[PDB]
RNA sequence: ACAGUAUUUG
RNA sequence: ACAGUAUUUG
RNA sequence: ACAGUAUUUG
RNA sequence: ACAGUAUUUG
């Protein structure tokens, strides 16, 4: 029944778990977006560090670099600077000491995305002190005029954040002044020494969070924990929104915060595959090695409508889960099928409109000819999955298990194969207990059937119960080179 | 290196195994299309039935059939007919007793489509023998001419395949003749009786492939088992191409026939996630629930080339696969992403051009501006996955799994909020038993905190050694209603 | 070194864990016998009913009672009474109504020895309330003297407590008294009902304790729980030997009572199988079905001595383990081997003196021409393997297990021998996985073998994880009688 | 029923599988003795290497051997020799090269008696080529004459087997030749080398069978394996009873041999713990580490005789299964409780009587005041438990297994202790999964309790599923050395 | 295997 | 398989 | 968080 | 805890 700006927004900290800080940016009771901060696994993108260069390779048009952990770090001719300037080889002069940045982090292979480009964020401003080129506004939006009053040296350009259209340009002077004042220390605390090594480090969850997520709607700021409502306040002093000391409250109450203000449920929802659409619909979150795939699909008095309705309300959740789970890169969704090109143009727009908040840039395709909408949207951090799971290990990654049988034959042709290969004496399957069962009852005969062709060859195949229903080996053992050892001792 | 025509396309039969009766359809040693039929889970597709109807509901806009099996089969008011002809609910009066065939197959959920517009298949034609609507030819390819001199009955149209383009007039007659002949029994085998039940078996996958995949390039059938080989020629006979009785041949080689043609491996590949590519690429296939979705990418001298090159094989290779694993429905396509729009259509093309033989429909659009291609095709019959594997039952379909701790905080916060829920005396968690262990060590203190305020609510939490890692509950005990008994007696 | 006198004797107890209430007597810090009480299983033997009888045979000279619970009791016509008197079926007229007490407990099958022969004890005193035959004093002993002047009523004959050796006659009588006045009611509270149901219930194990052992040797009483040494002192109130609430103190040190009287690893001891003795032995103390069995064995000057000291140190060791396990029953001591007689009669009687302690009767023969000294020992309540244990289900009661071979083979022949049995089709052995596998490879020829003779006999073989190394099932399918069901569903 | 002599006493071997060759002497169906020889695990009892002495040790009587296997072998100075012969270290110069046989074999831990006193058995003789002292008859018995004009030559003494009672004087000539014959090889086959190595190697099952066990009452030698059957014939020839190739037929068929003689079942029997009494009593045959021992119980007319006869069964039995298990050493068995003593004199004859037979020594005394009669016996060979099992590896040994909460109260004291051991940080129990669940619920109070007084010692528990439920561990971390490391990741 | 094939629809 | 066999003894 | 942001690229 | 206690006996 949502309209924006009926119930009071607010910011929910969660503090009492040591384990895992969480902090829920809610409107009345609908979650709508959700950090979880949990030390050790902590945040890196946006640090800082020295760097000098592994290896460039051409095949790609950029270097690496070692800024000092396990995979030195990708490097993009594209990202490479001015100052670093003395096509790639010419380009970066080999083991050369430089200010890189980190863009995007280590995805399962990658690096991460370095940048000699650094940036800088303050609550207001954003500091380029290393390309006058770009520079802006808060594509969200007196200050146009305030910006040029900015007292700003030259070889850097900046943006104004979204959340300064409060402001007075007096404190943009406050901003790009602490700003620099950094960023000089983060130049000459480099001109130290040998760079191999960090430099600044992206402060944590809640801070980020004051700085990155708190705009004029924010009505309270419930935390939960005397103490750290403690750096709480004395996190907006510095950071200095400070209009907001008044907004920033203690959670007593008993019954716990989040599971208070009605938003656990909402919380899970977003670590669940299928996820239920108000009407009674549902949206699939399937995602695979190309691209995150949303599926949607109906209920249980009219077709063309039930439809079009169900599109919308898969339209605002498929927003907010983008959202919830930090899903980047492509998006396909294949929403229901509808006729009437109106209602496609509408349900598209509808994403659109939903999607005006995310803080990360996203771009919306037109829905195809055979009803699938794709979409891109931007890696904001690691994702949900990307970092609160792991593969199925008993699948692959893949979530299916080949059915018994059709494993087996083909454990069995492989054996049989094997036991053709010219100067074998043995050769030894070891399977999963079923698959076992499955060689030595239903096709003992086959088995037998080889070792009477392969004359003398010894197919063993022992069961074991160590061994899920895909896995298995089969060895292969070369005249001479055989024990005898207990079918049931092989492993 | 492979050019069409270069090598001897031939059809390998392997009868050897009896619980999987094999066909691939190779051309040299490069499989290019195989088929498992395997008794029991047999073929259903193209049957006839006579059919009454469970239940009309229009919100849908078709009815239901009992065909008797299982499940009822879906019923399209599109598929309905002249004759079954007395909006939905004024079309169909319901309990009546119609001649139903089936289209499309049992798939997880649905019923299949049946279709009241029955058609049938010789070797060179086709049958509609109820409308006279839709006729053709092969949209693959004188007859033209003979078509007309055709002596067709008028209730009903056809279609002349692919394969009668050898043949001649005088036997198109001898098909469209013994196909009614057919038909007519296939009518009054109806006039019988009571309808709930069979009429019409479609024959098992020799005939089929002595049917649907034969062609003028097939220079052998080498079956590798005498006695079907036996059928193997009376089914020509019949099926009556016979100048192929000629083309049939013997395999005896001691070493396995398809392990002779050297295309083992190639039948894996296709159960396989990746799929290499020539150069050394990769094809990575992952399916979810809302398209089938193939991933591309690259090796280890140029990138452009590099990207374009190994997007080629990308192609060949992707269609292959495509038949191979019966993929139907959408497929979308990563393809690498090279910047001259040339190399786009270039792709695209070669998509276009490697699927030409495909015996299924496929709708192929451009590239993306996302560089996606998308593309469907047509559901021939059950896929490979949808009928030799089933669901890694530790994911649930999906392929991750939760990490342990981020489980454990949520079953906990679980607990919590079940310990509140006035008039609860005991409750119960049982859990994974890393689960268990997690929130008895790391996270005591928590439990604990719990009871104490929860005055008196016993948080029992028992780990277990049956469940894996996902899994687990949660239940709660009323006041009154609690066993002493046992924490490890709890299951 | 010990001799006793020593240090202090004093009666340590427990009172810290719920579920667990032990009370160890110790001379020093040398454990020298213990007690664990813990609710639910509580002490039973020492109760009294009301009775009728199940069932007179007289196959084995006595009926059973229904005192109501599960197993009806066991009631030796030795038991039986003048008052309950009108061989067997002439003596108890069955259903008849019966006062009837617990000499011996359940033991696992028997019901239990009940005795109408009640027995009443208070601390110096014992009532026979039910025959004036049987009287006199503790065989371990002026009083011989005031036993006479007991003002003792006719139908029963009594005892004097090992305890009462102090005191004075005046409170025999005060004993004597408050006996009776029980029996009394012991007797009306029979007069009341139908019988079919409980009368007195035999008091825990402190009062026990406070009772049946507690001597003048007895330094201090420390109990280690406040609220229990109130009871705890209420109860020698009542018991009465009440020069000994100055004797009873409560222990508050931090470090764990039992585990500050250095006598933990003491109460362990007494659950492991094999003991050290002293000087380095060992006394393995194996049970079987016939008999406890200890065996003992020596070290690492002289051979004569070796054997005959260490000898010694297991005679005192027996003996405390006796005690602490509450063995009793027939016991064979298989002793070192000395040559020199003196050494056995020196032996033996170390054992002698060493357990005339003990509470409960013993009686030990010579040592054996074979080296055994056989020994009895009255069975005193559960012994601690008998209450605290049970039965390596692998094994079944023996502890052994039998080699994998010598197993599959005998399953192997169990099968062809099953597969002879005229008239049947399949035979379907299951067994554990590595007899699965070492029939299917090893013996696989074997089996193959069977079928080929009895012509169209399928011998399945399903290995199963479930099944440990000697259990297995062999079932046979009778003609007709035969599911197609796999392999490896077949459980 | 069984009178000796009823039916024929034949000698059944059965060289039909591989892995065990077994030999079963039955009389009529009563399977009377029986033999399992199989390759490998082979017979070593009897033969005779060369021998240097690792260490005299004189604590013990004795030196050792260097016959070199594994463990050097037993060897009493009583064993010792003239010949050897230049109290312990005067006798033995060490490092000294001799000539040893086997007496008994290994046995768990020991090495196996050797004896310089080297014995040599033919089919009527028996060499003692190396004390004429010792000489005689079987002691179960012409020849006595026959002796004397024996042409001994005169270092060594003699005996004259059981079996040579047939037989003539011609022809204990003509095996006191081919004795010495070899005792002559069997001399200078070491006056060869160095000495560490073997020598002779006591002959198969089968020889030895035709050679120890073969009388006159033999009726035929089934042998169920030509090939068998074939050296079967040649091992008469030489061996030399000739009147015996007549004796030895072949078993043709189909169903197995001694499944056919109807004495499968008895061949197990032997491997089960209790065994049934025709009657319809039992025999459990329980073995401990001291001696084995047999317990007797019975069935479902009198009292007096029930047991009486009963007893007898049970003497029957008993010996026969003292013969099938190979059991050795002492023995007691607990007879039933009849009161007259003439069937107690009754049943030992009765005992004495039926272990006539027995190959190996007997002693026998009286029943006992206990009730129980010990009994000696001699070690022929391994025992069927010592050589076809091995212990129940839950247990250790002893069959019962600590019920689950006495065994969590234990561990949990014992964490305790340890968290009190000054210096310590953490401390870890790890333990049968449902040991870590009843600590951590039943109790779990207590173990904080515990981490509250020891201030700032964790104790973590973690739950394992590796571990059953009598093992565990309770490591201790000691200040400093405490990694961080997940509770479940402990192992 | 056909211009309404294919996709979609239970 | 013997009167010192057997049991025991590492 | 800016017209070259985002996607992609190890 | 007694001279018929203890062992045994379901
Ligand atoms: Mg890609
Ligand atoms: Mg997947
Ligand atoms: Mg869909
Ligand atoms: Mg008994
Ligand atoms: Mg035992
Ligand atoms: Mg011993
Ligand atoms: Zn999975
Ligand atoms: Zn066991």
């Amino acid at each position: 029944a949502h309209i924006e700006g009926r119930h009071m927004k607010r910011m929910l900290i969660n503090a009492t778990q040591q384990e895992e800080l969480r902090v829920a940016l809610v409107d009345g009771q609908r979650l709508y977006d959700l950090d979880i901060e949990s030390p050790g696994h902590e945040q890196k993108k946006a640090n800082i560090y020295k760097g000098k260069i592994t290896r460039i390779e051409p095949s790609l048009e950029a270097a690496f670099v070692d800024y000092g952990a396990e995979r030195h770090g990708f490097l993009p001719l594209k990202e490479i600077a001015r100052e670093y300037f003395p096509n790639i080889k010419d380009v970066l002069r080999e083991g050369q000491e430089v200010i890189v940045q980190i863009d995007k982090e280590e995805r399962g292979n990658k690096g991460a995305a370095l940048t000699t480009f650094i940036s800088l964020a303050g609550s207001y401003l954003v500091l380029m002190p290393n390309n006058p080129r770009a520079g802006g506004i808060s594509r969200r939006i007196e200050l146009k005029e305030a910006l040029a009053s900015l007292e700003l040296p030259e070889g850097m350009g900046l943006i104004v954040r979204t959340a300064g259209v409060g402001k007075s340009a007096e404190a943009l002077q406050w901003d790009l002044s602490f700003r620099l004042k950094h960023w000089e220390a983060i130049k000459k605390a480099a001109e130290s020494r040998p760079a191999p090594f960090l430099i600044h480090q992206e402060s944590n969850v809640i801070v980020r969070a004051f700085r990155d997520y708190l705009r004029q709607d924010i009505g309270e700021i419930l935390i939960d924990n005397p103490k750290v409502l403690e750096l709480a306040r004395q996190h907006i002093a510095a950071l200095g929104r400070p209009d907001f000391s008044s907004k920033i409250k203690l959670y007593t109450g008993e019954i716990p915060l989040f599971s208070h203000y009605q938003i656990e449920s909402q919380i899970e929802s977003a670590f669940q595959r299928e996820v239920r659409l108000p009407s009674g619909g549902s949206i699939v979150i399937d995602s695979t090695e190309a691209l995150t795939a949303i599926d949607i699909n109906s209920a249980r008095g009219d077709i063309e409508e039930t439809a079009f309705n169900t599109n919308l309300e898969a339209a605002d959740e498929i927003a907010r889960q983008l959202r919830l789970r930090d899903l980047g890169g492509l998006i396909v969704i294949d929403f229901i099928d509808m006729t009437p090109v109106r209602h496609q143009r509408a349900v598209e727009n509808r994403l659109r409109e939903a999607v005006r908040q995310d803080r990360a840039r996203i771009q919306i395709s037109h829905i195809s000819r055979f009803g699938l909408l794709e979409m891109s949207r931007q890696r904001l951090s690691p994702s949900l999955g990307e970092s609160s799971h792991h593969v199925c290990p008993r699948c692959s990654g893949t979530g299916t298990v080949r059915d018994n049988e059709s494993l087996s034959l083909s454990i069995l042709r492989l054996i049989e194969e094997e036991a053709l290969k010219e100067n074998t004496q043995e050769v030894h399957a070891i399977v999963p207990v079923p698959i076992a069962s499955y060689l030595l009852n239903e096709k003992r005969s086959a088995v037998n059937a080889i070792e009477t062709r392969q004359d003398g060859v010894r197919c063993v195949i022992v069961p074991n119960d160590q061994m899920e229903t895909p896995h298995y080996h089969v060895l292969r053992v070369r005249k001479g080179e055989e024990t005898p050892t207990l079918s049931y001792m092989l492993p």
